[PDB]
């Protein structure tokens, strides 16, 4: 799992707008209505238009270097 398995957030609530890179160093948005084909890292998932400022404000601040087995569960929403 290249880049981002698991990521340092700040707060982690808002998060940030939602991004899915390939090992082959490919990188673009992904179909929130369906599930990641594999071979492609979903580093960030589906969030709100704040996280989406956020995310584009900062322009990508960094991949979050953590190769992990496996972090990537869908649980990505608390209170929604």
């Amino acid at each position: 799992g290249p880049g981002s398995m698991s990521i340092n957030p700040f707060d982690d609530d808002n998060g940030s707008f939602f991004v899915l890179v390939n090992d082959e160093e490919q990188h673009s948005l992904w179909p929130a209505f369906a599930d990641v084909p594999a071979g492609w890292r979903v580093v960030h998932g589906e969030a709100d238009r704040a996280a989406c400022l956020e995310y584009i404000e900062e322009h990508w601040p960094d991949i979050r270097p953590k190769s992990l087995r496996d972090k990537l569960a869908t649980g990505r929403g608390f209170d929604q």
